Order: C-alpha cells, then structure tokens, then sequence
C-alpha cells in the first residue's frame, strides 16, 4: 500500500473549513454547508474515475444525502467498503468530527486511482449524511440494500474522529480479522493501541454490525479524559480531554494533531489494500 501524503489530507480539511466559513459556519444536515461538502468530495472522485451515486433521504423535514463511490472492477460478490460521516453539528465546522475521517477516506480513494490499483475485491467508499441526528444516513443505506446485496459485503471499515488534538490510538474490537490488520500496522510503527470503548455503537458502523457485516475502525478519542498511563504511552497531556473542542465552535483547522491524522490515514490505506487482496 502507498504512504498517504499528510499534505493532501490537510488540503481537503482546508477546503472543508472554507466551505463552512462561506456557509454560516457549519456543515450540518439540512444547511447549505453540508451539500457544498458533498459537492467538493464528489467532484474529486468523478475526476479520478469513480462511478458516484447521490442517495437522497428526508430527516427532520430536510433533505440529506449519502455519497457512494464505486471503483470499477473487482469481484462483484465480495465488496469491501470504507466510510466516514460528512456532516458536522451546527455549532462549528466539524474539522476533527468528522472532516478528519472524511478526508482520510477521500485521499485513500484518490490514492487507489493514482496507483492504478486493481483489487481482487470490489472497492466501495461512502460519505454519510445526518450521522449527528442518530446515524440516519448509514441506517438509510443499510435499510435499503436488498438482502442479495447485503450478503456481498465482505466488511465495512469506519473512520470517525482520527485527528484528535491530544490523541489516543484506539482500534474497534469487532471483527477479529479487521482488528488484527489495524493492530499489526501500528505494531510496525511501534505505537501501542487500546480497544475502543468511548464510542461504543455510536457511529456509522453500527447499522452494518447489526445485520451481520464484519466491521472495524479507528478512533483517537473525544470528550473522555486521557489518563496518566495513556499520556506515558502516547504523549500529550494527562487530565485533559482527547478532544477539548468536541462538538464545539473551536473544532476548526487548529483542532487537529498532524501525527495522529497521518498515522491513521496511512493505517486506513494499509487496511484497504490488505483486505482487498
Ligand atoms: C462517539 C464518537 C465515535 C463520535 C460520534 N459518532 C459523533 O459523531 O459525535
Ligand atoms: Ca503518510
Ligand atoms: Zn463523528
Ligand atoms: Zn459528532
């Protein structure tokens, strides 16, 4: 797998920050900042050769969208999916929650095209809308997939908050194969990892997990406090939240730790290449 360039990931975050600033200060469901985010991501994917689909749904009286991108080729009966929610809360730009996961998945999708990669399994990427209203977009996608198509899903990888400013390195403890793939990557960098407990079933992997699709993912921490033991293994500040700007107006471009964002973006590409062989 390729090394994902941190500068390219940060460039997507800068574009999402500008879109929020030009649209009222946020990228929330039912507000212009969300559709403008979808448009930026879709344009990059269409230029790289992906087949893109906009799935529309209505929640809380407003139209939301999911963006689904399929890389042509691969085994249609074994699909590997990776995704991230693209909406923010209305209090701010949502750069770490979840511009960080959205940008890492977008750059990995662009890396597949730049590399001319032809995977054995078919690759599909998704950006979910309305996750902040209760996983509405990912629930809509799973509820609308016929059972014949659900059985073709080999796994779903989720990236939701992967650039926290005072980070931890947490790996989901769901499917064992996906979990091991991420743990082995971090072992090679000599970065320890811990099992994800803070989020639980509170992100877009839940609807997939509930219907039997193997799931996994990465997380760097939100409102919980980093312990002394955690600061010893990862650096940062003990006694302070992993993300002091969670759901706040200060979740902006300065609310990102570059080392964590780079390591998690690289880990995402490593898992996507490894599991699609
Ligand atoms: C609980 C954490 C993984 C983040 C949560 N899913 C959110 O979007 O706020
Ligand atoms: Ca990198
Ligand atoms: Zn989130
Ligand atoms: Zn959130």
């Amino acid at each position: 797998a390729p090394d994902i360039p941190l500068a390219n990931v940060k460039a997507h975050l800068t574009q999402l920050s500008t879109i929020a600033a030009n649209n009222g200060g946020n990228r929330a469901h039912g507000r212009p900042g969300y559709k403008a985010s979808v448009d930026y991501v879709k344009a990059k994917l269409d230029a790289a050769g992906y087949t893109t689909t906009l799935q529309q749904f209505t929640s809380g009286g407003a139209t939301g969208y999911n963006l689904i991108a399929n890389w042509p080729g691969g085994d249609p009966n074994k699909v590997l999916m990776a995704g991230a929610h693209l909406d923010s809360v209305s209090s701010g730009a949502g750069i770490n929650d979840n511009g960080s996961g959205s940008a890492a998945v977008l750059e990995t999708a662009l890396a597949v095209s730049r590399a001319g990669y032809q995977p054995d399994k078919h690759l599909r990427f998704a950006w979910w809308g309305a996750e902040e209203l209760g996983l509405i977009g990912s629930k809509f996608y799973v509820n609308n997939l016929p059972s014949a198509d659900r059985s073709k899903l080999a796994g779903y990888l989720n990236f939701d908050m992967i650039g926290s400013p005072n980070p931890g390195y947490f790996v989901y403890d769901d499917d064992p194969v996906i979990e091991k793939t991420f743990k082995n990557y971090f072992a090679g960098l000599n970065v320890p990892t811990e099992i994800e407990t803070e989020g639980d079933g509170r992100s877009d992997h839940a609807p997939f997990k509930n219907v039997g699709v193997p799931v996994g993912g990465l997380f760097t921490g939100a409102g919980y406090t980093k312990s002394a033991a955690q600061a010893q293994k990862w650096g940062g500040t003990a006694g302070q939240a992993f993300d002091r700007c969670y759901h706040s107006s200060c979740d902006s471009l300065s609310n990102i730790n570059d080392t964590a964002l780079d390591r998690n973006s690289d880990a995402a590409a490593h898992a996507i290449w490894t599991l699609s062989s």
